[PDB]
């Protein structure tokens, strides 16, 4: 049918009306944030109300929100004044629910810019609880007189909706190939090189490695590591730089002296397979069953890194475990991206699904 989200405070006197969670960051525009607030005049005597759109990079243990131990930094804020309108066309959802919920449905619209970054959230873990970070998008509605005083938090309501990443396809040549060439205690070197199918995979989507194999020595390859590792580095507040392996397979394949190898391994780097490790950047929170793993940034050219939280990045892994014991590796990078998105109307409550 025709699915809206809503959410009201809990004195019941402002409800906001959503068409989506999850809006969709393409390169050169993203959604719009188009939006019904439903008000009660008894409530508002006087009083106007405001909805304000925030993209804040936080930092600090999650479930705190207080000065001096929990620090944020606004990166976008908007502000629009829903009741009195005073009016930017409206869209066909916003009509709709307007027609359907009477004289006091106010609309409200968004435009959030490109460039700013897209919903991601670090989780630690349980030795290290207050280094958790990330930035959020939190729509707000509540009724005040102006934007400077003072608003109870049950006096308003907060939507922490998304922003996720979206990109096309290239039309290109394929991904090139990483090599490196070592030798081992020998005259001529062991040649290795690998490549990917794809440049943009999108969540949920299986990866292919080529794996090609020159052995000229006379030692012999034991094993191969094959691994997907996810790499963030927080930017704004406390600088740090994150390791984490999101997909693993060790083939006890081998590689005979002077012979050639060649192989196509596949792996699942799903967050279905990472749900007890930490130190991981996700795009959205670990209870919500709509979280995948963190998108991969997208850094424009000659942009400002530090006013993007959080980066984050992903490379294929490609060992192979010479017998003696060395190990000869290379490094191919790939961009993780959102997948594309692909009569009444029926309301639901905005909350994500849990587990
Ligand atoms: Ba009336
Ligand atoms: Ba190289
Ligand atoms: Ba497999």
């Amino acid at each position: 049918g025709t699915r809206v989200f809503k959410k009201a405070d809990p004195n019941g006197k402002l409800t906001v009306y959503l068409g989506k969670r999850d809006f969709v960051d393409h390169i050169d525009l993203v959604d719009p944030v188009d939006g019904v607030v439903l008000v009660d005049p008894e409530y508002l005597k006087e009083r106007r109300v405001y909805v304000t759109l925030t993209c804040a990079f936080r930092y600090g243990r999650e479930d705190l929100d207080v000065l001096g131990l929990t620090f944020r930094k606004d990166l976008f804020v908007a502000n629009v004044q829903s009741f009195p309108p005073a009016p930017k066309p409206l869209t066909r959802l916003q009509e709709r629910l307007i027609k359907k919920l009477g004289e006091h449905a106010y609309p409200f619209t968004f435009e959030i810019p490109p460039n700013l970054p897209c919903s991601v959230t670090l989780q630690p873990g349980p030795e290290d609880t207050g280094k958790a970070c990330g930035v959020d998008y939190e729509v707000k509605a509540f009724c005040a007189e102006n934007l400077e005083e003072k608003i109870h938090k049950r006096n308003s309501v907060r939507l922490v909706i998304r922003k996720v990443q979206y990109a096309p396809e290239r039309p290109g040549p394929q991904p090139t190939a990483e090599t490196t060439r070592q030798f081992l205690m020998s005259d001529k070197p062991l040649h290795l090189e690998a490549s990917l199918d794809k440049e943009i995979y999108y969540h949920g989507e299986p990866i292919s490695v080529n794996v090609h194999v020159t052995n000229n020595t006379n030692k012999t390859v034991k094993k191969i590591k094959i691994s997907v590792r996810q790499y963030a580095d927080i930017c704004l507040f406390n600088t740090a730089q994150y390791k984490c392996p999101v997909a693993m397979e060790e083939a006890d394949d081998t590689v005979a002296p002077s012979s050639t190898f060649c192989k196509v391994y596949t792996l699942d780097p799903f967050l279905a397979n990472n749900r007890e490790k930490r130190g991981l950047a996700l795009d959205g929170k670990l209870k919500h069953e709509d979280t995948n793993l963190a998108s991969s940034t997208l850094l424009r050219e000659g942009a400002n890194r530090e006013i993007l939280g959080i980066i984050v990045s992903y490379k294929v892994k490609v060992k192979l475990v010479v017998s003696r014991s060395s190990d000869v590796a290379v490094e191919l990078p790939f961009t993780l991206m959102h997948p594309k998105p692909k009569d009444d109307i029926v309301f639901e409550d905005f909350a994500r699904q849990r587990l």
